[PDB]
């Protein structure tokens, strides 16, 4: 029923900045953990590639995820260094639903209420990590953001899109940082 088309793979990822603003490993993390969201089968494929290259389950960052089709993604990311044994008490399930009413005239099988939220919990811990603004999109949206591309990589990306496969750059707070080549197959 649900499957009809072939499934893509992440093929090559390459760095495009030195450790001056952000280092290669910290870039690999924020690129991967930004797809811990609920977007597409490629997000599961990115997170699965990245977490296996990290060789640790110790990831998962809050993201202000914004999306434009045919152009790219923009997000605000936090909790990067915060993978640690926390300053808090690890209370992430505790909630007080405080329900009311039960009837014969309503015949069971209702939605069931919810109350409480995960408030104040991160505010003791969040001082352990930097907050970053991160953007992922094609060469044509990067130059429109106010960034500039280099001709050596622009040829490789041109040739990859001519080969009918999907190609994007990564940037952080108005600096270049990497590229991603994904095989449509």
């Amino acid at each position: 029923s649900f499957t009809m088309h072939g499934t893509p793979v992440v093929n090559q990822v390459k760095v495009l900045t030195e450790s001056n603003r952000i280092s290669h490993h910290k870039i690999l993390a924020i690129v991967g953990t930004a797809e811990s969201n609920s977007e597409h089968p490629l997000g599961t494929a990115i997170t699965k590639y990245c977490k296996q290259e990290l060789d640790t389950e110790t990831l998962g960052t809050c993201i202000d995820f914004q999306v434009v089709p045919g152009c790219g993604i923009s997000c605000k990311v936090t909790n990067i260094e915060g993978l640690l044994h926390k300053n808090n008490w690890n209370i992430e399930d505790n909630n007080i639903k405080n329900a009311s009413l039960v009837q014969i005239d309503a015949s069971n099988e209702q939605s069931s209420t919810s109350s409480s939220m995960i408030i104040d919990a991160q505010i003791s811990n969040a001082l352990n990590a930097q907050q970053y603004k991160v953007l992922i999109g094609n060469r044509e949206w990067m130059i429109r953001n106010g960034l500039v591309i280099n001709n050596d990589v622009n040829d490789f990306m041109t040739e990859h899109e001519r080969k009918g496969r999907t190609a994007v750059l990564v940037a952080v707070d108005d600096e270049l940082c990497g590229l991603i080549a994904i095989a449509d197959t």
